[PDB]
């Protein structure tokens, strides 16, 4: 060993690690980046469940982020910070099953609450190495141990021929689970407490957290959960076994792969990764937004039944969850495929463009159901006002895909024994490069939770820095105790739990917490109670 | 003998009576026959004009009320008995009433013709709330009201038959309108300025005269209070009238059309009334057994079809609703509702109430109504459920049909003014939870609060004076705004763009936009698509 910072040498079950001392605003942190937690899922292991990483010899260098899992790279607005901040920032490879750990420097004396982040990206993209997921602030300021993992996305993570041995489905979820098992066995080496593990995630990451709540083998690996702008229930986070089969075999056809499952998957395994990515988007059943080709499948194994069935009959007595949404969940999706919408103008649309947007934003809906949506979201005082139509198209997509599934989830969890806290995040970052009409888009709370505004080189306002400190405190208080409130700080306004009776939730913005009742209650009765009865 | 009380009409001489109003005397000619008594072989038949009479006909008292069911839900209760017949029932009931200023006007005066409501099964022009003396005295109006046949006698139809063609009660009204053209000048009225006004079924009747060409030369303007020709209760198809007519005949022991109607004509009047209510196709409220029928004659098509394609360019209309249209209907058949308690109901009672209040609705459609009107913050709160039940019935039957009518008339060239009446009378005997019920604006428009023996407040007297002005200004000019008052807030016309209407209450006029717009989109655009 010899001459190295002794605070950076650590042993886990697979061997020795060397981390790096990083600078955060208030002082140093330790990071162990690029720790392998699985055998590289390459070759005959593509589409297969992950196997645990075999021990290595020598001191593994854990000072840089490892490869990003193979994925489609967004080129809608190339060169534009608003999109590129989500794009991969390391090399793409199928050899991507690595995780990251930040801890205080020096490492904590007594066992510390662990937070595990699961990124989103529609189950087709994402990486734990993106700047907005930087764990250094939470580790330095709140003393947290923060863990994030890469999991397979797209076909590599979710392509399924259900019932098969060679493509069983949900393997990306199994990568996540394996990283959680890794934290149970190994996080104490870093000063983390394996008995206090809080999962948090956004969008597909949040849906992922929800699937770990609903899947029994994952339940012993964590104690609390945070779902930001996503759920396992709802229209995009799962597919039936039949629909996944249909998408897998269509994709196979598109890349020249012909009849039994073994032979089809063996041929898919000979294809270059980039081939699979180039046809991934061509298997969706309609023109649509907020739909992704390869997502968790209701396999009868990882998911013993649909998420809707499991949240309706689950016993959630021992469970604390924090859930919420941003003010404008739907806005950004509109520029990825609704005619009339762009980031470079005000996107004022016509009534005709609104009806056409609804067919795309609600692709599974019949004619009757789409007229119901249109009639519900039309302002009948200004039925043709292009500003109102624009904002209504954003709300349709936001409510159908996020806000109403979250309200449904919170309601079922609460009624069935869970302690639930709910929020709406309404602060638009001063540094946002998306246009004003998009408001607070899907994903733009994350940089505040992780504490980026504390970095003075990023140019957030002082108020934003104080707001980020507040949120970091809510999230880590929740990780520590199951309650986002500070016990010592009595006079600060309280965040009451969500109940079916009172339906309380809080506004997260620059002003002190304000308590509201009813999470889009009238409109979510439309989506969650009425619309389903209009598919019978 | 007072020569202001002697008038010569086409059929002969009349003697009226000088009545006292608060501010001075008025002349009234009550009980003037405008048709041959529609009795015997004339039952179910179009009215024939009254034959001339000899001498001086005494027109100093109200005549008989048209034969009808008398309400016995709350016997001796003012709130119900004020709507019950106040003269003898008879099939011989085709008489009209005229109030005029005393002395009779020097120059020709705008004429207002009232058409009473009562679901096409009841009512009378003789009720105290239809007293024309206040409008006559204070505004100098000539006010006319007529009896028309109701129930089977007025609307029993075997469509296409010669002996029960349907809509005869509407033809009674039309004949009284013809009478006014030929005769009202003798009283100082202007036949060139005739405004129809009516409430509930009386309003739907006014609407049916708008939509029927032969009625259109008999008036110039119209007011429809809490009622429309479109909507779920004011018409039936020819097939459904035939069905109800032949069911009713079966219930009284009768018997082709000729034979069936001849046997019905032998039955005492009360036998017909006894079985009237048993022909409705479901358990329901705000539904009536014998109503105007889409005959292809008086009504050439459904009222929906006629308002959609009509040209209403030279028409001025005033329309509106009260704050709680559906409230009272609830105690006439929805389990859980009574006048004598607060009617706090359960969710289960709300779902059951909706099937009754929207009787034509499928399972899915009734679930949409329940889901729309539930407050999802307080889904089980009994106060919210009670008020929502009232709203369902009021919106489905009155408010939304009115918003649809106003919209179509405005889009198609009519000058339209709309209101919501929100003042609850201090003298109301119905309970607080019913709010401002269907019918309780009428006493204000007719000016009853000006009678100091009736114990309205001073504020109520001044409010009634304001309304009497709006209504008679409208009759005079087609515009309810006082052409003298150079201060605001003016009552603007209703249009499909702006959708402006006004609140009538003790406070000065307030202009609002959108008459239950979201909710009426539900009833008027979505539910039809749920066929
Ligand atoms: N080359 C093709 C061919 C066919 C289709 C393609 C692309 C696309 C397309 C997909 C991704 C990016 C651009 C275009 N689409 C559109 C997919 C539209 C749905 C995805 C929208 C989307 C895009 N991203 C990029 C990831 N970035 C983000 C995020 C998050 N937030 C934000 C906020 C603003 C901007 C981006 C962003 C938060 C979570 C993580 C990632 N995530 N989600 C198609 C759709 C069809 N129905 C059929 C075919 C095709
Ligand atoms: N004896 C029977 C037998 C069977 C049925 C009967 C009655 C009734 C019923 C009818 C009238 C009165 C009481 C009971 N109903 C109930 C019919 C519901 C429709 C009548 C509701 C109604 C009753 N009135 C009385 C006239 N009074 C008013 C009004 C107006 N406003 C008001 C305001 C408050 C109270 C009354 C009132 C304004 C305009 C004119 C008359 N108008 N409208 C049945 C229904 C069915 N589906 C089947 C069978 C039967
Ligand atoms: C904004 O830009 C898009 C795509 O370039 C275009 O289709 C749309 O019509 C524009 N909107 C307006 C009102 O300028
Ligand atoms: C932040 O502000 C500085 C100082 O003026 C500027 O030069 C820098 O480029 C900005 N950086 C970002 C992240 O926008």
């Amino acid at each position: 060993e010899g001459r190295e910072d002794p605070q950076l040498l650590v042993r886990v079950r697979g061997g020795q690690l060397r981390g790096i001392r990083l600078k955060a605003p208030g002082g140093p942190v330790s990071a162990f980046l690029g720790i392998p937690f699985a055998e590289p899922p390459v070759g005959s292991r593509r589409f297969m469940p992950p196997e645990p990483k075999r021990p290595w010899s020598g001191v593994l260098d854990a000072t840089t982020f490892q490869n990003v899992c193979y994925q489609y790279v967004d080129t809608l607005y190339p060169g534009f910070e608003g999109t590129e901040m989500w794009n991969p920032n390391r090399e793409l490879s199928e050899d991507c099953l690595y995780l990251n750990v930040w801890t205080p420097y020096p490492r904590p004396a007594s066992p510390t609450p662990v937070l595990i982040w699961i990124y989103g990206g529609g189950f087709y993209s994402g990486a734990a190495s993106l700047d907005v997921y930087d764990g250094r602030f939470l580790a330095q300021v709140e003393g947290a141990v923060l863990v994030s993992m890469n999991y397979r996305v797209g076909t590599f993570g979710f392509l399924a021929l259900p019932g098969s041995r060679e493509a069983p489905g949900n393997v990306g979820l199994l990568d996540q689970r394996l990283a959680l098992q890794w934290v149970q066995e190994n996080i104490a080496a870093f000063g983390g407490d394996p008995m206090s593990v809080t999962l948090f995630g956004e969008s597909a990451g949040a849906a992922s957290v929800g699937m770990h709540i609903l899947s029994l083998p994952s339940r012993s690996l964590f104690h609390r959960a945070v779902l930001q702008s996503g759920t396992p229930n709802g229209p995009w986070a799962t597919v039936s076994a039949g629909e996944a089969r249909r998408r897998a075999t269509l994709l196979a056809r598109l890349v020249g792969c012909p009849g039994n499952d073994t032979e089809l998957i063996a041929c898919l395994r000979t294809r270059p990764a980039q081939d699979l990515v180039d046809h991934e988007w061509h298997v969706l059943p309609q023109e649509s937004i907020f739909r992704f080709s390869f997502v968790p499948v209701v396999d009868g194994d990882f998911l013993s039944d649909t998420p809707e069935a499991l949240i309706n009959t689950g016993d959630f007595q021992d469970l604390q969850v924090l859930v919420g949404v941003v003010k404008d969940e739907g806005s950004y999706f509109l520029v990825y495929g609704v005619p009339g919408f762009s980031k470079d103008n005000e996107s004022l649309i016509s009534r005709a463009q609104f009806l056409a947007g609804v067919r795309i934003g609600v692709p599974q809906a019949s004619d009757l159901a789409a007229e119901a949506v249109v009639l519900h979201y039309t302002d009948w005082l200004h039925p043709e006002d292009p500003t109102h139509l624009r904002d209504a198209m954003s709300a349709v997509v936001g409510d159908h895909n996020v806000v109403c599934p979250v309200a449904q989830l919170a309601g079922r969890l609460a009624a069935q024994g869970a302690r639930v806290y709910a929020y709406i995040f309404e602060h638009r970052a001063s540094t946002l490069t998306w246009p004003l009409w998009m408001g607070v888009p899907h994903g733009y709370e994350i940089e505040f939770i992780f504490g980026l505004p504390l970095d003075p080189s990023l140019n957030y306002t002082t108020e934003e820095r104080i707001f980020a400190q507040r949120l970091m405190k809510y999230w880590t208080n929740f990780a520590r105790t199951g309650d986002p409130n500070d016990p010592r700080d009595s006079k600060s306004p309280q965040w009451p739990p969500y109940t079916t009776a009172a339906q309380q939730y809080v506004s997260l913005n620059l002003k002190p917490l304000e308590v509201r009742r009813g999470l889009r209650a009238q409109t979510c009765a439309f989506w969650n109670r009425f619309l389903p009865k209009l598919l019978s």
